[PDB]
C-alpha cells in the first residue's frame, strides 16, 4: 500500500491498482486513449431516483442521466465512450459501502470493480494503447501491485 498520493495525472504502470479514496459525490478517476477508449469514473450518492446531472469529463461539461437504487449504498458508475464524438455509456456499476474504488491497466484492458461490497468481482474494457493510458485522479490514491489485488479486493469490500 503505497499512498495516499494527492489528486494528479500521470501515467501507471500496467498491472497496479490505482485504489481512489473519494471523500465527495463526483467524478472519481478518467483516463483515455485519445482514440478508441475513455472512460470516467462517477460516484453517486445512495438513493437517487433517475434524474440527469452536469458533470465536467475531460474539461468539458456533459449531461448524464444517472440513478441509484440502493436505499444505503453508494455506486461508483464508469462512464466511458469509444470514440472521441460519441455519447457516454454506463457500465458496471460498483455498490459500496466504503467508498473505495480502483482501476488498473493490463492486458490491454482497463479493470475496474464491480458488484456489491463485500463481495465484489472486477470488470474490464478492452482498450488499444493500454499502456500508455494516463489516469487523472480527482481524489487521494494508493498504488497496489496486482501480485496483491488479494489486498486491494479487501480494502474495497472493507475499507482501509
Ligand atoms: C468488447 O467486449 C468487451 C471488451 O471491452 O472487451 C467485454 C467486456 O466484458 C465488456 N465490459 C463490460 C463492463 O461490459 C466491454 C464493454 O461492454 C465495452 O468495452 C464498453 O465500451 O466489452
Amino acid at each position: 500500500l503505497d499512498g495516499p498520493y494527492q489528486p494528479t495525472t500521470f501515467n501507471p504502470p500496467v498491472d497496479y491498482w490505482m485504489l481512489l479514496a473519494p471523500t465527495a459525490a463526483g467524478v472519481v478517476v478518467e483516463g483515455t486513449n485519445n482514440t478508441d477508449r475513455w472512460l470516467a469514473t462517477i460516484l453517486v450518492e445512495p438513493n437517487v431516483t433517475s434524474e440527469t446531472r452536469s458533470y465536467t469529463l475531460f474539461g468539458t461539461q456533459e449531461q448524464i442521466t444517472i440513478a441509484n437504487a440502493s436505499q444505503t449504498q453508494w455506486k461508483f458508475i464508469d462512464v466511458v465512450k469509444t470514440t472521441q464524438n460519441g455519447s457516454y455509456s454506463q457500465y458496471g456499476p460498483l455498490q459500496s459501502t466504503p467508498k473505495l474504488y480502483a482501476v488498473m491497466k493490463h492486458n490491454g484492458k482497463i479493470y475496474t470493480y464491480n458488484g456489491e461490497t463485500p463481495n465484489v468481482t472486477t470488470k474490464y474494457y478492452s482498450t488499444t494503447n493500454y499502456d500508455s493510458v494516463n489516469m487523472t485522479a480527482f481524489c487521494d490514491f494508493y498504488i497496489i501491485p496486482r501480485e496483491e489485488e488479494s489486498t486491494c479486493t479487501e480494502y474495497i469490500n472493507n475499507g482501509l
